[PDB]
């Protein structure tokens, strides 16, 4: 016997392939954690030391991509006790995400982007795939290097900044400040190869989206680099969405928010729009907190979210809206890798990474595959964080 | 016999020389580097140890002074694999270039002023003449010393500042920024005997040269002190560019830059626009990329800039626009010289330094002299940089 | 027709096998750029869109790790015409180099580890492995992100530090100032996944060691983690190389060092000396200047280091030294891979990286595969660096 | 006619020349401020439009290098009302002085290297050469750029480093802060082009050259490098001097100094002793203060040096010591070019500046050449600072 090992050969037989197009019943061959063919009936024997699966009657898929996770946990707007814990791998696996990119929030006093930086790295050690996005509510951005454009060239798991407007936890911002962070993060972007985007946390203001547009008379970065997230937060905001969509931006609905605009719903609204699926994402802002503020800007409640609301928001999109499974699956899938470019994420192609989904027809997850690995099975994390209990 | 070699006596017989001014034919005596005399009929046996050069037939006229060129490379603006290498000794020369003034580009993260000055001490050592610019697109800008006005006093070799406006990779800057900014480079300028000048890198936006007007509202800086270049990049930019030059400003057309407005095209129309040639300048943009950007602002084609189309300029204007060599010289020449004020550069005349170009009537090089030593012969460096291979 | 391209089946077939180990005549199947099985006599069939490649006749080992390049380029030691030029890929590739480590020398002024940084990603980007050293000569350390703990730490690429001892062109550190900064990297190592180490550039002072040997009673340091190179410079230095080997630690030899102790010559001795070749390494410095240096420290005679050296060295340990070619081998192969922890480095086996040389029975380079991709073919390459023409 | 009065020719005839070397009867042809021939009957019509000047009767030789002067003032040890004023151009001159080296001393609060700068560069302007000395007294260094290595590498007129030891004045500095700062200057001294230098200010201190001595085993920087000045300022410590000259340093003798020591007196010695006039040289610090203090260290008499003491030593020696003119002069040239590097400077040779005195026999300066330009006749400064009145 010679030992072909090494090159962890599967084959995933069977089952009705959402590329997320739909490719009916196809197959997938799987080795080194790359997708090296996809198509009807490969033969079991094609490669030697082959693991075969039968996912005969289930549903084949690429892994989700959560661009919005509180990766070192966050919170602490009621003070230290809300501060929120750290993501588990597992939490993630199960619920179908496969790639993440963290970032931080409000607090920026108690967290800070080495942290951020390092267990985005013990990720991608533990078996997924993670970034990050540098700065924070608070502009100017606390960086890393001690510059945005810096911070995005060489930094290798940066790929953008983070920053908050129109929010009564803002820092106030004025024009230029944000004109030259958001084109520090284009300029990086270039020189390290990353997007170089410029993700906008909005709040409840009702100045909305006007910093954005101000900012846009105010420097030549592109419209594609800007993500106005949480958009569902509010009627008037989330309609302006719409339209800075329809202008050429993209959006980015947040699941964990089910009122005034419930996740679905909102991309339902944008398709009936015309705006095109593409520039459409969906994002968990898991682990993060859901304070609730009052009428003096004081706060009531406060929780804390998990990622479940991914999955669900498929599920009700097919359901209850005459969504495909296709269309269902792009705001988590090519969507974001497309907006993002995250290379050899969200398609079921050969060359891509081998992130899969395996789910039953009514859409519940039973296998998950990261870079084809095997982490998830019966819909139970089969794989741990180091310290996960 | 006594020696009276450390002279260096040449004397350049019978062509017809332009100073650019025509002069006919006329001959130019050379000692240590220096123009001595300029006359027609110099005896071969004026001076002892004397080389004479019979140029019968030949045209004789001063080097190219080129204003924008990438020294230590550039670019980068698609990642690391597309930073541009140094530029060659024996490129220079060999493209009829004698003076130059070197700056940086899109890129000062992995690119540094501390480098750009030692290259362009090395190309001083090494025979021909050379300045820099500090700062480069970012503003506010990255100096040597910390401070632009405190780069123009004190840094011998620095003569002004670089910025990058109405691009889609600027800093987005503000008028305060840049006016402050060039408002420092113009004391600098008096403090150290420099031109002190504000070169701004344009891009495609829109705005176009606005914000040249709106700082030359919010400062006095002199309008003779404010550079645009690269002013053929798009129409209604050369447009705009004719009435600045109109106004007072001088303008810098890249030779890199074949459409919409081709090189000799936009000289010969700011001629006819009424424009001296005096206020027209032509840079090359040497070692910098050919960045293509498509719609969204993402990148597509990626290119390298070379010198040759400084000389075939000049061959067009004359050639196809009917130019006088004289006139056609200028932008590369006095015009250059007299913006930068570089003394003793761009014309031949008596105390100026011995840069000069060998053409065949048809305007091919055949020999270079910097500073009176021959630099190419035969249309070939016969002296290349240290590590020129 | 099932395309499984996308694989980059190839397989090596009939060669003598040298991982170094010799392993006789062995098959070499890759896969994804990964070495997936290696045994006598692989199925051509075995899988799908094979390239099978006939070595008959030829000689299969592991690709070189050049741990000492001065990639951005070096020198400068008299002058700025003095600094050398970046070094290209095919430069590389050609010499058998596979794996290099890029660090900055004597000029840490002109050259900056941002610059050596995103030289190092872009070769990555362009086919082979590259990593670099934070500091240079100057102590304290020139550092990216202002600590070299930091460095070693967060930046992806920087495996260690550099620095220079016993030198004219050294910071005249004291022990605290060495002590201090191995400990940083020593740590940063630990944080970062890295091996942490620190490489001192040996001068030709009468003091040679000593400061390593302060440094080891002033600090916790394991002696596994210090590097001297250029040991091979004097020979009072070599020999106390060869005890400090003796003690534990590991010695670096220069092979572009031809006097005193020329490098074939300085790893028989070291063998000679009971010194196991796991503890003895083979580096170029190329593209680093040979400046040489008189009585009164004045600079002489001053040149520029290449990449032959390397082979060269093989050629004659085997041929004029009776070392077996699996032993001369070692010290550009297991041996670095074994002191910087090269995983999927350095040796060949299933699960490390198609990293390999072709050669002739004769030590000549004919092919090579970096991380599986053909990159020479008939001693040229077939793949150059974005600039090479 | 045809004018060739660009040239700047002018021809010294008859005198006896001392180049510093005896060359007894010998002409001198200048063109463009550089010495173009040197030999015995130079036919006055050997090149058009000259200048001849009969020299007959007298004595010529090269012009003092006086690298020890307080170019913008200095002083300051009894109060503000002790700082001394800048130096004058034709008090220079006038002294037979053409090259200088500006420092700093005491005070290092109200003056500053950036007018230090400006003041050099002004009088390289007006007609004479001069450079500068980064630091003063203080140490740590203080620099225009921050770094001592930077200032040397990249600041043109900076030359070395200045500092103080064994003095009631000094800064107390520690072996580790000598030996970087030295070692800082060697090295920017390589990648500048300087020599590189550390002069040491000794005071009365009963350590004497110790610190030197510590520092020279605690960091490889040649001996070469370092200069102590005010050597004659004490018995003892003269007499270390001497040893230390002897061990291969170069002495600085300060002519301004007439107890204990005199500087002719000082020189006869080292000649005495067996050294070598290269490494004697003798400098004015001129515009320094003579500040005497007591037993408690409290000043008494305070006064400020001038540049007669130069002339008057040469004088001296021929006059009462018996040394030969040619010996005489040395220290005041061919010594001083010699440790500097002053290349041009100080001897009359075919390619160096035309830097000349003309003396009458018994030794009065007549006339003064600064790269070839009158500047003294008939013992008058014919050429003065623009503010000299
Ligand atoms: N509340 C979140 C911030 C946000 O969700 O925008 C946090 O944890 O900081
Ligand atoms: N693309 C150029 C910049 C410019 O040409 O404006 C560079 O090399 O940075
Ligand atoms: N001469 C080399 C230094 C060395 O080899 O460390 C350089 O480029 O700096
Ligand atoms: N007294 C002088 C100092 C010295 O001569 O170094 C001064 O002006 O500071
Ligand atoms: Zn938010
Ligand atoms: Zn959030
Ligand atoms: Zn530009
Ligand atoms: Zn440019
Ligand atoms: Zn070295
Ligand atoms: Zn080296
Ligand atoms: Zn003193
Ligand atoms: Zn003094």
């Amino acid at each position: 016997m010679i030992d072909y090992t090494a090159a962890g050969f599967t084959l995933l037989q069977g089952a009705h392939l959402y590329a997320p197009e739909d490719r009916g019943i196809c197959d997938v061959l799987v080795a080194n954690g790359k997708i090296i063919a996809v198509a009807s009936n490969i033969p079991s024997d094609i490669v030697p030391n082959c693991t075969v699966v039968d996912l005969s009657g289930q549903i084949l898929c690429p892994g989700f991509i959560d661009q919005h996770v509180h990766l070192i946990g966050g919170g602490g707007e009621a003070g230290p006790t809300t501060r929120t814990p750290e993501v588990a791998l597992s939490r993630l696996t199960e619920a179908g995400v496969t790639s993440v990119v963290g970032l931080l929030g409000t607090d920026s006093i108690s967290r800070h982007p080495e942290s951020l930086l390092a267990k985005t790295r013990a990720l991608n050690e533990e078996g997924i795939s993670a970034w990050m996005l540098t700065g924070a509510y608070h502009v100017p951005s606390r960086t890393i290097t001690g510059s945005v454009e810096k911070d995005v060239a060489i930094i290798d798991r940066v790929i953008g900044v983070k920053c908050a407007i129109s929010d009564h936890r803002s820092a106030a911002p004025d024009v230029y400040h944000l004109a030259n962070m958001a084109a520090e993060s284009r300029v990086g972007g270039l020189l390290g190869g990353k997007p170089g985007v410029t993700v906008f946390h909005m709040g409840d203001s009702k100045k909305a989206l006007q910093p954005i547009y101000d900012l846009l008379e105010n420097c030549d970065v592109p419209i594609s680099k800007l993500l106005p997230t949480h958009v569902n937060r509010n009627v008037p905001l989330f309609e302006q969405a719409l339209e800075f969509a329809r202008k050429g931006g993209t959006i980015d609905i947040t699941s964990s928010i089910d009122e005034p605009v419930a996740p679905a719903e909102g991309i339902a609204r944008a398709v009936q729009a015309g705006i095109p699926l593409a520039r459409v994402t969906l994002s968990s802002d898991g682990n993060g907190s859901q304070p609730f503020f009052d009428d003096e800007g004081n706060l009531t409640h406060i929780g804390v979210a998990g990622f479940e609301t991914l999955l669900e928001t498929v599920q009700v999109l097919v359901k209850d809206y005459d969504f495909s499974i296709s269309d269902a699956l792009r705001p988590l899938t090519s969507s974001v890798a497309g907006f993002l470019n995250l290379t050899g994420k969200g398609e079921i192609l050969p060359g891509n990474d081998a992130d899969l989904l395996v789910m039953t027809p009514e859409l519940r997850i039973e296998q998950v595959y990261a870079r084809g690995k095997l982490m998830v099975k019966d819909g139970k994390a089969c794989v741990k964080g180091t310290f996960e209990t």
